[PDB]
């Protein structure tokens, strides 16, 4: 539920982590 918006809005930002 919290990860959903994390990969959507914060997705492009996670590029550093989810790289």
């Amino acid at each position: 539920m919290w990860k959903t918006p994390t990969l959507k809005y914060f997705g492009g930002f996670n590029f550093s982590q989810i790289l």
